[PDB]
Order: structure tokens, then C-alpha cells, then sequence
């Protein structure tokens, strides 16, 4: 199954997606290869815009202001 | 270096990203667990959020209505 993040973000903020370390290279790519990584803009509440991301488990989905 | 692409996403619009095939499994692993994936919000002109995203050459980005 896949994990799923919705947040809001103004204009110049952002997301890094990375890889987790703990997942073996075999099995991520295949995630990757095969079923990908979505975003979505989900809503644009005015001066604001909430990005969901879908993406395999073995994905690190970080918002940039804590890492 | 890095492929860039920005596009302007309305609510309910998406982006896919996936590994290209004529890139080998070790190196894309590799560029993403050193340097991961940035997505940006960087301008939200009302109904329409701008959305960049900075990713390895290996990793192929498509609007969701193109494939």
C-alpha cells in the first residue's frame, strides 16, 4: 500500500523526496519503475495551494523546513 | 546536473514521476538517495498553483494527462 501526505504550502516552500535507507535498492526501484510517485494539487485555498504526494513506502517525504 | 521542470497545476491537476528505462537501477538509486527529489510551490496566481520540481535525469516527470 502507499503512504500519503496532503500539506498546505505558500508560495516558495517545498518537499524532498528521498529514499529510505532501511529498504533494500532491488524492491525501491521496482516501486518506482513500475507504479511511481504521484502529486496532486488537492485544493488552492487562496494564497495557499495543499500538494498531496502518493508514493511507495520506501520514500522519505520531508517538507523542507525540517530537513 | 538536474532537470527542472515547472508547471502550472489547477486544483485536481497532477504530475507523475517515475525512473526512466534506459538509466541503470544502481545509479538512479544513487542519485536518489544522495540528493532526492525538491518539489517547489513557487507562485500561486489564484486558481492555479506553478509547481517546480528539480529531479535527477533519470527520473522521467509527466503531467498526469499526458500519461
Amino acid at each position: 500500500s502507499m503512504g500519503f501526505l496532503i500539506l498546505s504550502r505558500r508560495e516558495g516552500e517545498g518537499i524532498t523526496l528521498s529514499l529510505k535507507a532501511d529498504y533494500p535498492a532491488e524492491e525501491l526501484i521496482r516501486q518506482l519503475r513500475e507504479g511511481g510517485i504521484r502529486i496532486l494539487v488537492t485544493d488552492i485555498i487562496g494564497n495557499q495551494a495543499r500538494v498531496g504526494i502518493e508514493a511507495p513506502r520506501g520514500v522519505l517525504i520531508v517538507r523542507d523546513e525540517l530537513k
